[PDB]
RNA sequence: GGUUUAGAACGUCGUGAGACAGUUCGGUCCCUAUCUGCCGUGGGCGCUGGAGAACUGAGGGGGGCUGCUCCUAGUACGAGA
């Protein structure tokens, strides 16, 4: 049975999403596929970088009762990334997402459904974000 | 209202008058503020020619309490709660 994985508590202080990835596939014995990417965690969550629409829908506190507006910024290295999330945090996206497609994988939808590899959301369920 | 006067009764002590830091019902609380003090409010004279305004500010006083909720965030902390 296929496995669609989804890491929840964004709003929470974290472990490093990588370490995340290797206690993924090494614990569970399954390819981990990142779809999003979080910016920042716990106080500093900023929302999330889709690796394959590439934009990066931004995340607002505490609209978790309803489906909060959906708040796109188009370029991975479009400097309003920089701006609306902070040049910091901005880099610190482009580094980790330079080591995560040295050590992760593409979806593939054949080994999706072969239980091989899970796609990896990184949300909150709990600010509605994610999901 | 209590309690300490005078009336009356109970228990109680005493032959008794009376008595009890025992109880019970009743039972006159004056003052026109001279001074100090304090709240206000004027008059005088001063401040150096006499006036009409507007000021500066040495000082002085007043004020100074706090609940609950929401954002942060059900976040940090926490196995959870």
């Amino acid at each position: 049975t296929p496995i669609l994985t989804f890491m929840n508590k964004l709003d929470r202080d974290i472990r490093d999403p990588m370490e995340l990835l290797d206690e993924v596939e090494n614990e569970l014995k399954i390819g981990c596929a990142p779809i999003t990417w979080p910016i920042g965690c716990g106080k500093l969550f900023k929302g999330v970088y889709h690796l394959y629409k590439d934009e990066t829908y931004l995340y607002q506190s505490g609209k978790g009762h309803t489906i909060q507006e959906v708040r796109i910024v188009k370029g991975l290295n479009n400097p309003d990334l920089d701006a609306a999330v902070g040049e910091d945090l901005a880099q610190q996206l482009r580094d980790e997402l330079e080591l995560v497609k040295g050590a992760s994988n593409e979806f593939d939808k054949e080994l999706f459904l072969a239980g091989e590899i899970t796609p990896v959301f990184f949300g909150t369920a709990l600010g509605n974000f994610g999901v």
